[PDB]
C-alpha cells in the first residue's frame, strides 16, 4: 500500500509544495493547517480528485501549552485513522515575525509560546508521537533556516526556535537511527516572500542572492524534501541541506 | 562605585563559582537561586562577611509559565533594589534530565523546566536587563552554553534543543544590543564537575574521553571564562562563545 | 547532446560508483585516474559498451607541485577535446594516510600529497573548470563528515578537507554569477580500506547509529547525483552529509 | 626564568601588538618578520631597552616550498638559542590577496596562500611540539571570524585559514596529551590600512555592530594572552572571535 505523510500547515507555499510533491510521488498526506481551512481543504480536494482517499486535512493550534502534546498527539493519529500507517513528518509549521528586547501587540509569554511552540515543541512533540506510534523508509524532515548564525535584527525568539529545530533534529537523528527513522532538515534562504512584499521590497532581499538574485521556489525546497525522504538518502540523517542559493555565504 | 552582577542558579558548583570569581573582581552579586536556599544564603553571608553589603539572594523558579517574565524582571530588579545597577548578567541555571523520545514528569513539564531554564529564562532575563539600561559601562551577558551540543547525550533531546536555542539568543542578543553598548558571549563547558550520585565508574568513563588532562574542569577553570568575557580584555568580543572542555569535542566515537 | 563529467580518481570504489552513475544517468565521463590505469580502462571499457564514445581516461598526478596548474588544466580539457564540452567536476581523488606532528615520506612530500589532492587541485581544477566556460553546470567536493572530530594524527589530511570546505564556500560564491553551483558530499565511514583488519573495519561500524554499518559507494553517489540534477537547482554552497549518524556521536 | 614565546609576522600591526603585550607580561619574545627588517629591528630595540636580552629578531619566508620544513625549524631553534626555551608560538604571519577563479603566478599564488596561512603553521607546531617532546605551553593561531561568509575572489586565501581552522583542532587533539594547548583567535575587521580607501574602511566600520569600528590590535593581543594564561589552562581546540558582531550580519 502508499505510504503516508503528515505536512504541517500544509495549506499554502512551502507546506503546500511539499504535500502536493509527496502526493506527486504517491504518498497519501494529512494536511495540517490552522487559520488556513479554506486553502486547506480546498487542496485536500484537488488531491483527492486526483486519486480518491489520498488527502485528509487536520487543524491544530501549535502554539506551545498544557495541551500541545495532545494537539501534535492527535495530528499523528489522524495519519494512522485516516491511511493506517505514518511514514513520514514534515515539520513545516512556523510562527515568524519580530520580538524585539527592547522597546503589533501581542503579550511576550504569547511571543514566546506562538514562535517557541511552533517552530520547536511542536516539532519535539510531533516526533515523539512519531516515533511512539511506530509499533520501511521511516523520516522525519524538520524546515530550518539557512541564515539562523546570522539572524534578522529583532527575531531573537524565531532564531531561538529555529536553533532549537537544529538540536532536536540531531538528537533525534541520534536516538532514533535504531528504530530506521532517518531525521534531516532543509534550510531555506529566501523563498516565497509574502506575497504583500512589495515588489521592491522582495528584490532587496532577491539582489543579495548569488545565484540568480532570486528567492527559491517552494518546489525547489520540496525538491530537497522529497530527495531526503527518498531512497537515494538512506545512508543520511542528522543532515541539514541548505537551499539559500548562496545566500548565507555573503557577508555584510 | 563597584559594578553589580546577577548570577542564576549560582548556590553551588559552577555558578557559585563565577559568583565568587565576580566578587573577588569586585563586583557586588545577586545570588539567585530556586531549591538551594541554605546554600544561597551560606554563600551570601561568605561574601558579605568579606564585604559588608554586596551579596543578596533572589529565588525564582525559572521553569517557563505565563508568570516567567515577571519572575526574570524581578530578578533583574533585585539587583537595582540592592546596588542601583546591573552591570552583568550570568545566565547559569539550567534543568539537566534525560526526555527520551520513546522508550514521572509530565511532558508539558519536562518542555517547561528544560526550555524554561536554559532558554526562554535567558531570554526574559535579557530582556529585562536591556530594558533596564540607560539610553558608561562595561556591560555584557554570558550564558552558560554546552561544548557538546551537536554531539548530544542519547535521551537528552529538550535539554539540547533548550541549548542550542541558548547558543541563538547569545547571536541574536549580542547583534540587537551591541548598540546599547552591551555584549553577549558564552561559555561552554564539556565534562565539569559531574552528578552527585553518578558512580566513580562511570565519573572515570568521562574523565577519560577527555584529552588534555583525563580529567573534568573544575568549576573554577570554567569561571575563569566567565570572568575574561566581563573583563575590559574582552571589550570588542560579542557574539563569541568559548569552549572550555580540554578538547572533549573534538574526540570522535 | 549528453552533458559531460570529469570525475577524479574514478577508477574504483566512491569515484567509480560516482562515474557509472553519472553514465547510468546520461553524462560521459571523464575517469581521471593515478595509479589505477587497469581499472580506469576496464571501467572505460564498460560503458563505452554500454554506449559507444561516452567514456575515456586520463592519468594525472594531482601532488602539489609548480606543473600542477597544468595537470588540472589537461584534465578538464580532455573532456574537451572528447566530448566538446564539461558541464559537472567531481573532486573526489584524496590521499589519506596519518602525518603525525611528532615523528618513508619526507614532510614535503606528506604535505604535497595531502594538502595538493584533497584542495590545491580541486581549486585548480574548479578554475580550469569555470575558465573554460540550456546548462545546470556545477562542482561536487568530496569531504569528510569528520572534519571537526578528525582521527588522531591526520593533521594534513584533515587542514585538507577543511580547505576543501573553504573552496565550497569561496567558489560557490564567486561563480554563483556565471551560473556554476558549487557543492560538496561528506561521508563518515564508507567502503573502508582493503589493507584494513575486518575486526577493525567492524569497530567503525558499531560505531554509526544508522544500521552499523558504512556506506556503499552507491549511497555516496546518490547523494552527488541529486546535487548536480535539476532537483538541486538553487542548491550551491552546500555540503551535505551522508554518515548514517556517525558524526553527532560523543566520545 | 622567564617564558619565551615566538611571534610570526610581529614587526607591524596585530603580530607587533600581540609581541609587545606577551613582552609586557614577562615573555622574552622571537620577533618573526618578512621584509619588514627597520620595524623588526626597531621593535627588539624598544623591547630590549625596557628588559635587556628578552627581545630576538628573525627573518624567514614562510611560502611553501621544497625549504619551508628547515626554515620553520630554523624559527623555533632561534628561541632555543637565544632563550632555551620556547612556551608559545603565535602563528599570526599570513599572506591575503585577491585570487579570481576567472602579477603572481597561480603557482606562487597557492604557495603564498597556503604556505603563510596554513603550511607554515603546521610545520611550526610540528618543530614547536618536537622540540618539547610549573608548565604552560601553548599555541595560538591567527584565524578569521569570515570563513564561512569569505570576501569576493578570495578563495586561496580562505582555504588557507580554514586550514588553518583545521591544525587548530587537530593539533589540539594530538598534542593534548603532551600538555600542548592549541587555540586560535578570530579577528574580522581590526585593522584596515590608511592607505585604503575611506569610502571603502567606512563600508566595512559601518557593517559592525559592536561600535560601528575595526578592532585594534590590542584588542585582538588581550584574546592571545587570555588564551595564553593560566587562565585558560583547559581551553584547547577552541578560537575566540574578536569581532564585534560582523560575522553575525547578514548580507
Ligand atoms: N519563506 C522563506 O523565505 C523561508 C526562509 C527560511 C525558512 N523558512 C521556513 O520554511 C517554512 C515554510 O515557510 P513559509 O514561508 O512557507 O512559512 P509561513 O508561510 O510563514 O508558515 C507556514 C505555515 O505555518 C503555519 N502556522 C503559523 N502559526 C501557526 C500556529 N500557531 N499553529 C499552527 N500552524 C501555524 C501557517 O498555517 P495557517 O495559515 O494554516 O494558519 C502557515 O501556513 C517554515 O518552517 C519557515 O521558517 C522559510
Ligand atoms: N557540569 C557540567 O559538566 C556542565 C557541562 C556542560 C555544560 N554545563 C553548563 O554549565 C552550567 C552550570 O553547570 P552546573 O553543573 O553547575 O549546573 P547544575 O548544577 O546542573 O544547575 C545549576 C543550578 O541551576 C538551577 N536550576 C535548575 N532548575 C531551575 C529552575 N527550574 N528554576 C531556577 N533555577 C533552576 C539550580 O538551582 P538550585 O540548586 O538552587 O535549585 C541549580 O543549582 C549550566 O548552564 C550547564 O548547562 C555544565
Ligand atoms: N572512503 C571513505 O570512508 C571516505 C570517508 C570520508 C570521506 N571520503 C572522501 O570521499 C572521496 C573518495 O573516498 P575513497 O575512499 O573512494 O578514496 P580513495 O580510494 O582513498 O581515493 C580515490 C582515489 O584517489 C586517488 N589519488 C590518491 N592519490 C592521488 C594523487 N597523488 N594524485 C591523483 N589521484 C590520487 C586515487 O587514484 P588512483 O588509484 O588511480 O591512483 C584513488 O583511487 C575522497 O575525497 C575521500 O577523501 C571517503
Ligand atoms: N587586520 C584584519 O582586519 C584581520 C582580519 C581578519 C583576520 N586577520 C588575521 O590576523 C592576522 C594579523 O593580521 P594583520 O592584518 O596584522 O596582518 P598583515 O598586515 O596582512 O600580515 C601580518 C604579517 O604577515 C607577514 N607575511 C606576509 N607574507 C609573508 C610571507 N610570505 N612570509 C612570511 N611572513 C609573511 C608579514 O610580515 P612582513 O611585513 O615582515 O613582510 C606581515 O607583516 C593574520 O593572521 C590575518 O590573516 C586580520
Ligand atoms: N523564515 C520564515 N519563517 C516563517 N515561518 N515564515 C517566513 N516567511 C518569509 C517572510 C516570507 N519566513
Ligand atoms: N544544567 C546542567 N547541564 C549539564 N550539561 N550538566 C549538568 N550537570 C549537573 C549535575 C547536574 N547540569
Ligand atoms: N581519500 C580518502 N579519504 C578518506 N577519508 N578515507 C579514504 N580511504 C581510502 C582507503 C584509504 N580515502
Ligand atoms: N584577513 C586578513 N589577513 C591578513 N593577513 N591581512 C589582512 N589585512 C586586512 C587589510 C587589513 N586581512
Amino acid at each position: 500500500e502508499a505510504p503516508a505523510a503528515v505536512v504541517t500547515g500544509a495549506a499554502k507555499r512551502i507546506g503546500r509544495a511539499i504535500a502536493v510533491k509527496l502526493h506527486q510521488t504517491g504518498y497519501r498526506v494529512v494536511i495540517h493547517y490552522h487559520n488556513s481551512a479554506e486553502a486547506a481543504v480546498s487542496l485536500a480536494d484537488e488531491l483527492n480528485k486526483e486519486r480518491s482517499n489520498t488527502a485528509v486535512v487536520c487543524q491544530a493550534d501549535l502554539t506551545n501549552s498544557n495541551v500541545l502534546p495532545a494537539s501534535c498527539e492527535e495530528i499523528i493519529n489522524s495519519c494512522f485513522r485516516a491511511f493506517g500507517r505514518c511514514d513520514v513528518l514534515v515539520n513545516n509549521a512556523s510562527a515568524f515575525y519580530p520580538t524585539p528586547l527592547v522597546q503589533n501587540g501581542k503579550t511576550v509569554e504569547t511571543q514566546v509560546a506562538e514562535l517557541i511552540g511552533t517552530n520547536a515543541i511542536a516539532p519535539f512533540l510531533l516526533t515523539m508521537s512519531f516515533a511512539q506510534r511506530q509499533k520501511s523508509n521511516l523520516s522525519i524532515v524538520n524546515l530550518c533556516d539557512a541564515m539562523v548564525d546570522q539572524p534578522c535584527m529583532a527575531f531573537s525568539l524565531y532564531n531561538m526556535g529555529k536553533h532549537a529545530l537544529v538540536g532536536l533534529t540531531q538528537s533525534a537523528a541520534l536516538e532514533l537511527a535504531p528504530y530506521g527513522i532517518r531525521v534531516n532538515g532543509v534550510a531555506p534562504g529566501v523563498s516565497l516572500l509574502p506575497v504583500a512584499m512589495g515588489e521592491e521590497e522582495k528584490d532587496k532581499w532577491r539582489r543579495k542572492v548569488p545565484l540568480g538574485r532570486r528567492e527559491a521556489s517552494a518546489e525547489q525546497i520540496a525538491d530537497a524534501v522529497i530527495f531526503l525522504v527518498s531512497g537515494s538518502a538512506q545512508y543520511i540523517t542528522g543532515s541539514i541541506i541548505k537551499v539559500d542559493g548562496g545566500l548565507s555565504l555573503v557577508h555584510a
